DNA sequence: GCGACACTAAAAC
DNA sequence: AGTTTTAGTGTCGC
């Protein structure tokens, strides 16, 4: 009925099927490690503005909440949450010389303003894509909202229990407790040690990310989950490594920049999950049928 | 089969 | 030790 697996760090992933099962919605038994993610490809190459040192680059994402193996099926429900999590990493420069240095996209060199994170969804049959929404805790009584680009600097990934311990924290001595964890405030850092080029200080703003969290995330209320032909629906959830770069052949979204240009969002790396069954309202696919 | 509202159980504090 | 918060899901009404 339950079925575990021993997560890197010692926790449980605890799959079970909601047809069947019920559990209660605060279990940590909601709480679970996702299907893998793989590499689709890389795209442009980044350098250091000197050395010419091309830069490494890793996406590092993982799911904490929302999908269960089951019956080498990965399955998500369109009613519920998910929370997709992730870093990067540069293997070939540690974080205080990265953030002092300058980088440029060889494409005839962009200079790189900051890096940054996306998700999307999609259809994993035709590539088209699919919506996400995010709501606050609040729920109803917030706002909704689609996910965003988060900028973020080089950090590893945070274990799952970290990720569980954090994911309804308001208290601000708890906060205390993971904000080295999860941002960098700029403003605390010795200007002084910074050249007015330096990547730290083309960041947007001064508290930069260094984990993206995308939580309460769930695929839009209108998605059909069905083919024509009864089969379900396989998706995908796809997370993407880009630079940002001023607009004033290669692939890339616009995105609304800070001083209110039309910024580049220039992809860099793409990983992407295996195929994703998500299961919908039907009464069918919940315990309280049987 | 959707948005809204309701109920409820364990986490958070 | 009690009260509030959060989130899976049951239900209503178009």
């Amino acid at each position: 009925v339950i079925l575990t697996q021993l997560n890197e760090d010692g926790t449980t992933s605890n799959y079970f099927d909601k047809r069947k099962l019920k559990i209660a919605p605060r279990s940590t038994l909601q709480f679970k490690v996702g299907p893998p993610f793989e590499l689709v490809r890389d795209y442009c190459p980044v350098v250091e503005s000197h050395t010419g040192r091309t830069l490494d680059l890793r996406i590092i994402p993982r799911i904490d909440r929302g999908f269960d193996h089951i019956d080498e099926e990965w399955v998500g429900y369109k009613r519920n949450y998910f929370t997709l999590v992730s870093t990067f990493e540069t293997a070939n420069c540690d974080l205080d010389t990265f953030l002092k240095s300058s980088f440029d996209l060889l494409v005839g060199r962009l200079r790189v303003q900051y890096f940054a994170i996306k998700i999307k969804a999609k259809n994993d049959d035709d590539d088209t894509e699919i919506n996400l929404v995010q709501h606050t805790a609040k729920r109803d009584k917030g706002p909704q909202f689609c996910p965003s680009v988060c900028p973020l600097v080089p950090s590893p990934l945070p274990k799952h229990q970290t990720i569980r311990e954090a994911s309804n924290v308001r208290n601000i001595t708890k906060m205390k407790k993971y904000d080295s964890t999860f941002y960098l405030h700029r403003d605390h850092v010795n200007y002084e040690e910074y050249g007015v080029d330096s990547l730290l200080f083309s960041y947007p703003e001064d508290s930069i990310q260094k984990v993206a969290r995308y939580e309460r995330v769930q695929f839009a209320s209108s998605i059909s989950v069905k083919k024509p032909s009864q089969q379900n629906k396989h998706f995908s959830l796809h997370v993407i490594l880009g630079a940002v770069v001023d607009p004033d052949g290669i692939p890339y979204d616009e995105l609304a920049l800070k001083n209110g240009s039309k910024g580049m969002f220039v992809y860099l790396q793409e990983m992407k999950t295996p195929p994703l069954i998500i299961r919908g309202r039907s009464p069918s696919n919940y315990a309280s049928s049987q």
